[PDB]
């Protein structure tokens, strides 16, 4: 649902901008 769609998009957006 939302908390694993924001969580899930999050996670690696916010760490694939942060690691790039």
């Amino acid at each position: 649902e939302s908390a694993k769609h924001m969580f899930d998009r999050i996670g690696k957006d916010v760490y694939d901008k942060v690691k790039e």
